[PDB]
Parts: structure tokens; sequence; C-alpha cells
């Protein structure tokens, strides 16, 4: 023992399970070489499992945050625990620090989730289906490749059909901080959210049960987890337009929402949008989606698309489905309908006539 | 038992509600099978009872979140529950982990509720009618369909003639804040809902009574639970149009609100909207209902009317 802080050699019981086996005899100390010795007797019943993958471990209270572990040992003593193993013979063994998780093998499932950091999540949050909690979360550890985290999670027998191949998991906070242009709208749904952490996943309809270890993609929130088709976007210039926060509108109805914008090298800005399953049919060949500016109307004030800024809107063709499509300004819109007569007159001179003037018959 | 943490072999009561009935006296391995036999003498009492359905139960303290358990456990050492049934016979019984309800048949109510998820309620939430106490929720499960979530609550026999067939059941929970442009509304209730939650209902006036686990629907909030007429509107376009924020002006008084609009396909925007009780009447053939732009005038300013929109 690196320390045995409360070990009595006369009486200090050694429990499995609960259950007392032996009792601690004798305590020394080798020569000042920050171990000590203790010397246990173990009664004839148990030398059967007395092997090499043994591990003892030194049950005492502490006072740890979001709860207190040892309330037994605070009552009875602090005590040491062991668990057997299938060694081949031992009788030298080295204490461990946490007493490490043993399981149960009560035929739950046991399934992995892969994150780019642990997040709030603590060993014994929750897991969550239509917030009811059908297990909790094991074990965590850090990937060979830095990059990822694994996080272990175990559903409980009774629910192992609810997990299905197509099943989505993310993580919840009770915590709703809406803004808008009313006002601050913040709603506090779970304090346990808050407090613990929690992981909500959903079911699919119609899928095949997942099993044995089955990994699975954790997203950080329900609304990054909502199923979507990307579309990729050649945009001409990213100068009011923000990831996560520009809408595709459709007959006046936000369909879509720009989702990523990169600058790749030659000066050229893309996205990438998502659209929701109802007009995936409309995008086809010939479907133009072009940007509006917010217009200032003096007989029909909106501030609320002043407010909005730069708006995504579609217009539908048809042809061969696309996933790709190239964004084009405003002042161009018209040049690019499907029939349009194109002319070009010369002058020798301007007259004040502008790029934006019209065409009157 | 899977693990017994405290059990003494020499004094370990067994307590059916409270009364000590039998004592523990031997405690074995089943040769390290994660099972651990403990044998318990039992006084020839209460073996009427030691039948098939007996559920038996270790009772130990713990550190729970809003609330510890097991008080009495505490003081006096963690014992072991149990409850008979009406089996047939049995000498070898498999403990629990955290005994079940067993319920008092005091002549209480037993309703159902049906919500697309359980909500920030747990068991022990309170039931209210007029913010008093007169139930609390029993049990919560998923249905057979993984869609719904059905919630059991029991209320007390005092009120039992509370509950009619037109009763409607509201969910209160949390603290929701919110800020207008001249005004703040902070929605809560007592403390215990914003740890736990509530369920609260209301009672309609002349309705018969409800009985023998008869079900109903848990609405999200009580403006949701607000009684209405249901009416379809063929949309233009829902271009300055929101869900559950554009009224329905008559006489410069709100009468309506539009709730649900959609995208049908082929490019049709429907709604629909609720409508109070008092205009039903006023809802006719060649009865008309249009839209109006927040026009801006220089001689009558109206900035509630430009924010309010359409």
């Amino acid at each position: 023992f690196m320390s045995a802080d409360g070990i009595v050699p006369g009486r200090t019981p050694v429990r499995y399970q609960g259950v007392e086996v032996g009792t601690v005899q004798d305590i020394s100390l080798s020569d000042d070489l920050r171990k000590i010795e203790v010397k246990v007797s173990i009664k004839s019943d148990m030398k059967d499992a007395l092997r090499e993958e043994t591990q003892f471990w030194l049950v005492t209270p502490k006072a740890s945050l979001a709860g207190v572990s040892g309330l037994d040992a605070l009552v009875g003593g602090n005590y040491i625990g062991m668990m057997p193993g299938k060694g081949k013979e031992q009788d030298h063994f080295v204490a461990l620090d946490t007493q490490p998780k043993y399981r149960l093998d009560n035929g739950d499932l046991m399934i992995h989730l892969q994150a780019p950091d642990l997040g709030s999540l603590n060993s014994g949050s929750l897991v969550y289906f239509r917030k009811i909690p059908v297990g909790k979360v094991y074990d965590y550890a850090i990937n060979p490749n830095k990059q990822g985290v694994v996080i272990d999670v175990l559903i409980e027998r009774r629910f192992t059909d609810l997990v299905k191949k197509g099943s989505r998991f993310w993580n919840v906070s009770g915590v709703d901080a809406n803004v808008s242009i009313s006002g601050a709208k913040v709603k506090l749904e779970s304090l346990a959210a808050l407090v613990n952490g929690a992981i909500a996943f959903d079911s699919p309809e119609e899928s095949k049960p997942a099993e044995a270890e089955d990994t699975f993609g954790l997203y950080e929130d329900l609304a990054h987890s909502q199923r979507g088709v990307i579309i990729k976007l050649e945009l001409p210039s990213g100068a009011g337009l923000t990831a996560d926060s520009t809408p595709l509108m459709y007959q006046g109805l936000e369909v879509g929402q720009l989702t990523k914008l990169d600058l790749n090298p030659g000066g050229k800005v893309t996205g990438e949008m998502t659209v929701d399953p109802s007009v995936v049919t409309l995008l086809r060949e010939n479907t133009r989606i072009e940007l509006r500016n917010p217009k200032l109307s003096l007989s029909d004030a909106n501030l609320s698309a002043l407010l909005t800024g730069k708006t995504f809107e579609l217009v539908p063709g048809d042809g061969e489905p696309r996933k790709e499509f190239v964004v084009v300004p405003g002042e161009k819109a018209l040049l690019h309908e499907p029939d349009v007569l194109t002319l070009t007159l010369t002058a020798p001179e301007s007259y004040g006539i502008d790029a934006g003037q019209p065409l009157i018959l």
C-alpha cells in the first residue's frame, strides 16, 4: 500500500461484494521505501480464486464533489475491497488507487461513441430516450490518435431493442437561451442536465437492431443531429453570409441553412448548406439559387427582413437531380433565366444610363 | 443478493411495513458466481403469505439527489424489506433492486396521461388544482409504439369528484423568463416544480366524473390548453407570417392566433388558426379574412403596429 490511512492491525475486514472474507493481520514498513507491507489472512474458501489477476483497493470515505462516496465505510470504518480474476498464482499484490469498474454482465448492451472532446460528461451521466433514463455512461478514454475521444456507454437489458443501426446520439443541456427580437427568452427544463450532463438518443422507425460494440458519432446538439441533405455552393463572395445563420427561403418559409463557409485558394469562396428532406425533389437541373439583399420599403416596412440581412432564394426547375449549384448575384438574376433576350447596343455617349435602368415599352 | 453491503449475520431484521418479522441467519457464496445466498428465518405468523409472488429488497441509505432516502436505515442500520403476494409456494427468492411501488388501495383515483415525451416530470412530482396539491405522479412508461409515453398519476380520495371528463391537464416545470419590449414575465411555480416538476389540471363546470384509468392528453403549456376552434386557411405565401405570433384582429382586439403553418407540395402554403369561442358565430359564409401590412403614418405614428408586422 502507498498509504494505509486507517488500517487497524487487529480488526479490518476484507470485503468482497460486502461479504467479509479475510482479516488484516500485520502491518510493517519496507525500510521506509514509501511502501507499506500488509499481511492479511484469507479463509480457505476463497483461495481457489486467489490468483495473479486479483485486484485490491482501500475503501475510505472522502468528501467528493456532486456526492460523497464510501458512506458505508464512513459508518463502519474504512476497509479493503477485493476482486478476483483468472490468473495463475500470486502471493504478493500491489494495491490500486480508485477501484476500477468491474461490470456485472447482466445482458446489458455496451456501445461506443466518438467525440472530439469529452464535454461536460462524466462517469455516471445518464442516457435518455424520450427523456426517460435507460442507461448510463460507463467509461471514457483517449484514442491512440490524439484527435478523438471514445465514450463507452451501457444500455440496460430491458431497452436493448431500443438501439438501432440508425439511432442518433446527441448531448442534452436543459437550457433554452433564445434571443429573437422581442427579448431574451430563457427556459430551464432539466436541472440534472446542468448539474451532471446527459446524452439523449433517438431511435428510427425501421432499422435493424445494433449490437456488439457498434460505434456511433456523438453530435454536439440536437439541431446538428437533424437529418438533411448536403448541397455544395460556389458563392461569389462572403460579404454578408454567416455560417449557421443564413437561411434558404422558399415561398417565404425557411427550408435550408448555410452551414459551412470556406475560402479555397485562388480567392474562391465556397459554401455547404443543409436542406430538409421535403424539398429534395425540387433540387434538379436548371434550378436556381440566388441571393437577395434586404430592401427597405416605405409602404411596407419589414424590420425583421432588415435585421436578417442576405437571404438565399430558391427557384425550382426540372430535369435530372443535382447536388451542386453556382450562386449568381441579384443583378445577374435576369441574365440566367431559361428564356431571356440578350441584346447589345452601341452609342457614342453614355447619356447618363447606368447598369440598373429599366427598358420601357 | 447481488451485493449484501451491510448485512450482519447476527442481527439484521426483516421488516414489513416497519414491523420486524424475521432475522438474517446465515450468509454464504455460491462458489463465486456473483450471487450471495442469505438464509433468513421467518416467524410462523407470516408463513401463510410466504408464497411465490413475494418481493424482497435491501433498504440501504444513499445520497440521492433532490432528497436523501433511507433516513431510518441510516439511523438504525440497513435492513431487508419484504412484500407478500398471492403465489403458490416458494422457498428460493431473487432480491430486487429499487423496491418497486406497491400502492395502498385507499380509494384513490388512478388515471393515465399520454405525452410525446416525459419532460421534466419525475416520480413524486405534484398535481395541482387552483395551485393546491391534490395528487402526485405515480409511474411512467413507454408505449409499445415508440412514439408515446404514458404517465400514470394518482389523485387523492378527497378530490375524486374534481376530475371530470372534460378536465384538461398541462405541464408546469422549470422557470421561463421572457422579456418583452417594455415588460418582463417570469413564469415559474413552487420550488419543487423547479427542482422536479408539476402537472396542473382544470375541471370544467358541467361534466360527468371520470374514473377507471381514463386517459387524457398532457398539454405542454397553459396557453396550449386553452379551448378554441380550428380554422383552416389557404394562404398565398408565408413571407411575414410566424406560427404562434400572428394575431387575428377584430375591432382592434386580438381574437385569434395563427398556430400552424405548412408547405404542402406544389408550393401551397397553408395555415391553421385557433379562434376563441366568442367570435365563432361571426364565422359564416361570405366572411372574409385578409392580411394587412404595417403602414407608417407620419401624422399618427404607431411603433407597436410597426413592430407587430403582418
